[PDB]
This record gives structure tokens, sequence and C-alpha cells, in this order.
């Protein structure tokens, strides 16, 4: 029977930052958009970082001048394009616009719907 004694167990450590903080949501300081602050979350902690909050979330399109179009004129199959004239309704942008302006559209048509035919081009043979 040989007895003895020798035990060991060194070690123990933990903590440090979250390592590579991941963020995405940006907060605007000015209110609508601009240079502000940002709060990011990693695992189960929060962080602060400076970012830019540019305006470009919602959108649709842009206008210029509005007119009152009635009924497209007659299309000329010879040019496969129609012409018309619209009267200026009101100024919403106050930009440069004439009281009246013409328009164009890719329309084509020929041989009007007029009355023709007489008992089958009359008799014959």
């Amino acid at each position: 029977g040989s007895k003895n004694k020798k035990e060991k167990n060194k070690g123990g450590k933990g903590g440090a930052d979250c390592a590579e903080w991941l963020y995405g949501s940006c907060v605007a300081n000015n209110g609508d958009c601009g240079q502000g602050m940002r709060e990011g979350t990693c695992n189960e902690q929060t962080r602060k970082v400076k970012c830019r909050v540019p305006c470009n979330w919602k959108k649709e399109f842009g206008a210029d001048c509005k007119y009152k179009f009635g009924n497209w004129g007659e299309c000329d199959a010879a040019t496969s394009t129609k012409s018309r004239t619209g009267t200026l309704q009101k100024a919403l942008f106050n930009v440069e616009c004439q009281q009246t302006v013409s328009v164009t559209k890719p329309c084509t048509t020929k041989v009007k719907n007029k009355p023709k035919g007489k008992k089958g081009k009359g008799k014959g043979n």
C-alpha cells in the first residue's frame, strides 16, 4: 500500500466586452433626420455609438405642373402618335408654365367608322 497527496486546479476568469458590437437601429438627435446617437445590443447588453440618420425612408414620386386634359384628339396612324392640348388648372409649385400646352401619345388608327357598302357592292356576273 503506497499512499500520497497531490492536488491542483488553477484557473478562473471571465468577462471582457461583448467583442464586436453589432448595431443597426439609428436614433436621430435633431428629431427627423441627422447626426445623432445609436443604441446597439449584443447578446444581453447595450452599447452606444455615433451614426448618421439620413432622410430616405418613405417616398413615392414627384410632380411639376398639373393640367386639365379632356379627350385625346384623333390618332394619326400615319405617325402612330396622337396630339392634344391641356389647359393650366392651378399652380402648385409656381414653376415656369404656359397657360396652355400640347401633349402627345403613342396612338395609332386608320379607316374611320363611316357607312359603306350597298347590297354587297351591288350586283355582278
